[PDB]
């Protein structure tokens, strides 16, 4: 029963929560490897505590990290760059990979873990936005098990029957009676602000960091919707969004008899991570539990899609397939960076995304099979590079 | 495939919802029998529509019903009384029994269905308050499957893992990680009223046995006892949360911090369809919950100084079945007395507590009310004894 873990992106929030669970349950989990691109001193401290066989950092931090490791008298193998992540994720001594590297940087190690038949605790939604068919097919072919540890998707997973948890395609058997998935969304910091205040928002006002902007625009939720389409083997029409500012209800599953099953909790990521680590069993997580007696009013409302145009664009991209999802994701990234550099305003993010989605040169690639086992990854990366250039040019076209 | 149903207590709310489902799904469900003690014309109208092989009514209404059945041209077998209910519940041609007779009047037919290995859709919580160990043991011995169709308990059942749904005792394996059950309660009509207004409430202001129990929160204390049996727990593992909206129908707290909940509308077709089709799901014909149109959902701690009956239910649960019978029987006699304007609303708890604490009643608490051969007679003996003592306590109170 003891699982050997590799944590890909071990120095942030997911890593903290995962390691805290491991501290509490040494008979079930041990650390084989940890990675961290930027936080050399924290990575070193984790290595001194957990004694991983291997760690990996960025090529630029390799010399520094290796210095510090040898100063501390540690026997650990270092590793750097994309191929170090792949090595760690595919290592025969690893049972379970916690995939918490943000963005496109995480895609090739996630594929390697899938290709090696690992249990994958998935916290890197961009890998499914960019490569969802390829990732899911590869995992299925090699017997890798994907468990979502994002809050919303973990909640949905908990609220589906065991046969559908084990085989996502079973959702299409009518006898299970899944009618719709419901993603909850906090609404972000402009939920109670006008479109005009979005238009005029300063960077300071928008963050309250890529992640905060995506939450401000609701692109975060649109990317989650795409992710859900893959994880749960559904089309976008079968996944609806409800605004829930309290973030107590983490998402819901609607059944054909009228039952809505939901998972509720606090924001502490130990909850979904413990659920996924122990699955199909459950374990103590150490969280301060939700206090039902001390909840404010829980509120729910329809999302305003005229204001949150990114969510609408995500849903269009989902219908068009992986090529359009890559374009959406890549254009959004380049537009967010431009917003942060004060080159465009917040409401112009959707404008750049739409212009890329509709661009005939991009759209000509939508019919490619980005799920192709041999050609898929190169097609995905080629599409990303092409869209990055075009999105940059649209920003200039707009601001000229 | 096709299930043959007997509906015990077919003329009320549960029967209306169940029969509505059967109208929608003739290939899965057919009516073998229907019962109704008091609503002869309605029972006749259902018999004319569904063509049951048997029906049953009270001894007093047998001649009238028999006349009307003859006059309408029907071929049906007419039974009467307790032994007619037992005959219908234990009939070899019946697959599934919907047990919706209110109060003690439902106990012996519920036992007979259990003893005959039927699937039992249980809406008669008093059978488990009075006889829970006996009912559960008998069902286990004979392969009867109990599915709760009361809203709260059905919600809990939906939120438990499949192994615990199939075997209630599996809850005690720590690997499933059940931490607590949470029953939701509307709080009743005096939730926002003072103790003085309860004391002074007229019968008109208070509302029928069921409405009084909701006013006092005894309803919820009886559900708590019911849950102890259905889910094989002690009362301290089952908590109550006030939830006036009644959107959340109950919850299950797991050791990792996850609270799984079932949400829906009040339409009983939802839990009934869930239990009829289990382990599959079916369309119930309900108007589904509209998440976009919810008022805000409120939760709060129950006020146990005001709702003394809930507190007395919990004390009864710790003392065992004998005390639960005493509680249930004293409550019934006290409710009758309130309705006859002999005592005030806040005196219901006073009578119930005096019975629970009575040395003569309490000497019977150590009896095995679960004994297969002696249990039913012990239960009925205890009921009769408490009924006499409670009547005497009411008289002793109208003085001192």
């Amino acid at each position: 029963t003891l699982q050997s873990l590799a944590i890909l992106g071990a120095t942030g929030s997911i890593g903290d929560s995962t390691l805290a669970i491991i501290r509490q349950h040494p008979n079930r989990y041990r650390i084989h490897a940890l990675t961290g691109f930027s936080r050399v001193d924290k990575l070193l401290a984790l290595a001194m505590e957990f004694h991983p066989v291997k760690i990996c950092t960025s090529p630029d931090n390799y010399a520094q990290l290796s210095q510090k490791v040898t100063d501390a008298g540690l026997d650990t193998i270092i590793l750097s760059g994309d191929e170090g992540l792949i090595e760690i994720a595919s290592d025969e001594a690893v049972d379970t990979v916690v995939a918490a590297i943000v963005g496109a940087a995480g895609l090739s190690s996630t594929l390697a873990a899938a290709g090696a038949g690992k249990r994958i605790l998935l916290a890197n939604k961009e890998s499914l936005v960019m490569a969802g068919d390829l990732v899911i097919k590869t995992a299925k072919k090699h017997g890798a098990t994907i468990l979502p540890i994002d809050s919303e998707h973990n909640a949905i997973y908990q609220c589906l029957p065991a046969a559908i948890q084990a085989d996502n395609t079973a959702i299409h058997h009518t006898s299970y009676g899944i009618k719709k998935l419901w993603l909850t969304a906090s609404g972000g910091s402009f939920l109670d602000k006008s479109i005009k205040q979005m238009q005029n928002a300063s960077v300071k006002e928008a963050v309250n960091q890529k992640i905060s902007i995506d939450s401000a625009t609701m692109m975060n939720k649109g990317l989650e919707l795409i992710e859900a389409c893959h994880l749960f083997d559904l089309k976008e029409h079968q996944i609806q969004v409800v605004i829930h500012p309290n973030s107590v209800v983490h998402s819901l599953v609607e059944y054909v008899d009228g039952s809505f099953l939901a998972q509720l909790g606090t924001p502490d990521m130990k909850t979904p991570i413990a659920h996924a680590l122990a699955y199909p069993e459950r374990i103590k997580s150490g969280v301060m539990p939700l206090d039902l007696y001390q909840l404010g009013s829980l509120k729910f409302l329809a999302p305003d899609l005229d204001k949150f145009a990114c969510l609408k664009l995500a849903r269009y991209a989902a219908r068009l397939g992986t090529g359009a999802c890559i374009a959406l994701n890549t254009a959004n990234e380049i537009a967010v960076e431009a917003f942060l550099a004060e080159k465009i305003c917040l409401t112009d993010i959707a404008v750049i995304v739409k212009a890329c989605l509709d661009d005939k040169t991009i759209a000509q690639d939508y019919s490619q099979d980005f799920g192709d086992e041999v050609l898929g990854l190169e097609r995905i990366l080629t599409m990303d590079k092409k869209v990055r250039k075009i999105a940059t040019a649209k920003i200039k076209l707009l601001k000229q």
